[PDB]
């Protein structure tokens, strides 16, 4: 869901957004 920051499979599409940071 909230896989860090950079981009992550979540499912259904590449999810890229800044978890981590």
């Amino acid at each position: 869901t909230r896989i860090c920051c950079g981009c992550y499979w979540n499912g259904s599409k590449d999810v890229c957004s800044q978890s981590c940071c």
